[PDB]
């Protein structure tokens, strides 16, 4: 009913601008983003199959946090799947978890109305 | 009972120093902060402006949550744009790396 | 512990030992994580004494890889006895979507 959710996308830095535009059409008014790092770990054979090394790899990643209540989660995740999908790795992932409370500081209101 | 919560504050990068006082005074022993960014989306054609923000994350169990939120509420307010918001969610477990403790004791 | 569940393991710690950490997490089966350079703040009631540190932050979302295996691997590698060893926070993730393949839940990770 008055449920609030956070949608967190971690993805490569591109079409952020296309996303901002489509997420706007569907009801999103504000979001947060940060520049951070991604790291790929793969198991690899050391030469001669003697052992295993962990191939480490580092990337630049965008992280986007969007808390919502009235805009349904299926609609954020589905429009983001859409502008960000390319078929190549670095397309990223979306994490959804739930928010007990939201507080609007400039206006003191709480719960689903503070968004 | 021994519930633990994360409180996430996203606000303009200002007044940080007093927010420290007022929180340490109610029992907050340590917090984490980072510089992020925030933007409004509007309208369809969409126009959006982007401002630097502070992301403050405090994890508590003993210090009542309700006492963190409104200590943040009272002190960060200015009525002007960029007071930001506060997101709270529940934490399943905390582990102290140095002590090995788990649960609210770890904090 | 239980199938279907996904958890975000969140570690805030010293910048040190990050590389032995990647090594070992990589071996209990973690294939990717996110980290960022943040800061830690220390508070003390004396009026209050306030310190500022550089800390590292590691986010790992897991399901098929048990969370007790991740936390213990982290306690081990990161622990030095002294303060700034940092903490681990764990919380449940309702769902994960793999953008490139369209999959959801554990098979997405
Ligand atoms: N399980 C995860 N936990 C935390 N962060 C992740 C996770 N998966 C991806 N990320 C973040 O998303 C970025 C993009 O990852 P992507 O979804 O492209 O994964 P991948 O490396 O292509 O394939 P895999 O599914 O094997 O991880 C990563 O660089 C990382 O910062
Ligand atoms: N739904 C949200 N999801 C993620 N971050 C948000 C959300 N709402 C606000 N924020 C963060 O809080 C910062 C403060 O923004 P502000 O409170 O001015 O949001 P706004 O909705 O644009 O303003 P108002 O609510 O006054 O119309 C934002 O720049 C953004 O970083
Ligand atoms: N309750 C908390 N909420 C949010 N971040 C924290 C919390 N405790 C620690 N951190 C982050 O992890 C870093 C490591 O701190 P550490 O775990 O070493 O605790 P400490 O400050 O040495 O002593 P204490 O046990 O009083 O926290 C901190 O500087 C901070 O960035």
């Amino acid at each position: 009913s008055g449920q609030m959710f956070k949608v967190e996308i971690v993805t490569r830095p591109a079409n952020f601008e296309k996303l901002k535009q489509e997420l706007g059409k569907i009801g999103v008014t504000s979001l947060t983003f940060s520049n951070v790092h991604g790291c790929g770990l793969q198991k690899a054979h050391t030469e001669l199959y003697r052992g295993v090394k962990i191939e480490s790899n580092v990337y630049e990643r965008l992280k986007i946090e969007i808390v919502v209540s009235k805009v349904p989660v299926d609609q954020v995740t589905e429009t983001a799947k859409r502008v960000l999908k390319t078929g190549s790795p670095g397309d990223g992932k979306i994490f959804v978890y739930e928010i007990s409370n939201t507080i609007n500081i400039r206006t003191g209101e709480e719960g689903p109305e503070a968004l």
